[PDB]
This record gives C-alpha cells, structure tokens and sequence, in this order.
C-alpha cells in the first residue's frame, strides 16, 4: 500500500522543469516533475517539494523564484539539478530579474512571486504568481517516467 | 505575457489521469494533467482545477474521490473525460470503495479523502490523502503535450 501508492506514481509520467531561487545571495535550484498550471488570470503555477530538500530553506524564506521548462537538449541540466553536486558550478546560468538565477538554453522560463506554501510534515505545496517570463528555443519537451528521461512521440492520428 | 505563460505551459508535457467523484449519487469525473505526488507518509497527491468545471460542485461538496493513471490503451477514455458528452454513459466503470466511481481497464487507481481545497477566484488546488488503491495492467503511460496525446519513448542510453 505504501507500495501501491509509490507504484502508481511510478506509472504516472511527467514533464521536467527546474526551479531556481536566490537565497540571500547564494543560488539554489532543483529539478521538479510537479510543476502544473493553476490559473490564467492572474497567471499561477504550483509545485510540490520536500521540506528536507537542500533548497527548502531558500524557498521558505524567499519570494521570487524561476521556473524553467526543459527540452531534450536539456537532459544534462535536468540530471545536474537532481543530484547532489554543486548545481551552479559552470557557466550555464546568470542572474536575471529580481536576481533570480536564470538557466541558459532552456525551452523558456517564468519568474514568479511565491504567494504561500502549504506545509505538511515533510512536504509542501508551493503556489507562485507569475510576474515575468520569456520563451526560449522551441524543441521537444523532456519527460521523466519510471526513473528515465523520455521524449514524447505523438500517437498515430489519421487527422 | 498572457501569451508567454500560456505558451510555456504548451511546452510543458504532462501525464494523463482521470479524477472521479460521486456527488450524492451521480458520478462525475474529468481528465486531468496536474495530478502530482505530494507525500509518502501519509500518502498524498495534489491536482488543480477550474471552479467552472462541471465537476467543481462535486469536488467542493464531496470527500472521497478516485484518481486513475492511464496507459496508451486508455486514450479513448481520456478523450471521453475531457469532452462535454455524458462521461459515464457506457459499461466502462463501476462503484467501488466509498461509492467512488472506478474506471475499468486503467493502469491503476487510488482512492483518497480530500483534505482541503485552496480556492482562488477561478481555480483551486485540491489536496487528497490516499486511503486505498490497486495497481492495474502495466503498460506505457499516456502523456499529453501541446494539444496531443503522446507516448513516452526513452532516450538512448548506452547503459
């Protein structure tokens, strides 16, 4: 049952984004599969994270964040931002609006103000209102499913 | 900018689930691309929906709901549950635990109790604690991206 729940989400595919935050001068960021649209007017999105993430204190104590949509050419960056090594070592980012860390060469990004976090024991829902953004290079979205990075192939359609 | 936000989520792929609820005897349900894992202990998931959904009153006023993970063989059911026709016309479901409508032949389902909804002007975040579930037939997950149902193909790996 702990099993059934973990299993069913193993079977649920997801798109891959990266969240960035500048916590009093130091950049933090992390790969995320829970980013979802919430509303259009005003524009908002949500994601979930663990309060044990190395980035939780940055998120708890900061207002502006970035979200980055990833394509297939961004798989290395996705893996970077999911592992424990220093994620900002390299020339792959720079500070943008509100001093949010902006990652180069992504499908596009949005900058938001965190409205609130809804915190449970070990995880939180984060609600963000979007204040800025920029479309990047169009490409094929990056997906993650049962532990592997994947690409979407549309299903046959006669049209 | 209304554009940039709508565009960036066009570029963000997603897995496809269906949410079902029994509102005082009548089944309601809807296809959803925002279902995400929140926590493991206790097990919880989140999704977002529009307060103008035909299913909002069911969700606002009911506690038990079902979520169904979909495979490629479930594309017709996904489309059913996204369109305005009577979604429960046919022999493709039955009442399960807590009288939740359970859809047949899916990748698996979970039953949850809605803890709360966080309601904005036109949309809400719904937080659900999982109380029951069952793995269905393993298969390939269904994805939805820029208006089309897709399948995930893993990216090449030398291993």
């Amino acid at each position: 049952f702990e099993g059934t729940f973990k299993e069913m989400f193993r079977r649920h595919a997801a798109g891959v984004a990266i969240i960035t935050v500048n916590y009093n001068g130091t950049p933090y960021g992390f790969t995320a599969t829970s980013v979802a649209s919430l509303s259009a007017q005003p524009p908002r999105f949500t994601f979930n994270m663990a309060r044990s993430s190395s980035s939780w204190p940055a998120i708890a104590n900061t207002t502006h964040i970035g979200v980055h949509m990833l394509g297939l050419d961004n798989q290395e960056l996705a893996d970077r931002f999911a592992r424990t090594k220093n994620r900002f070592e390299g020339d792959h980012w720079e500070l943008g609006p509100y001093e949010v860390p902006i990652l180069k060469d992504v499908a596009g990004w949005l900058i938001g103000k965190i409205q609130m976090r809804l915190s449970f024991e070990n995880n939180a829902v984060v609600v963000v209102e979007v204040v800025e953004g920029q479309v990047g290079e169009d490409g094929t979205p990056l997906l993650y499913h049962s532990g592997a990075y994947s690409q979407p192939v549309p299903l046959d359609y006669e049209i």
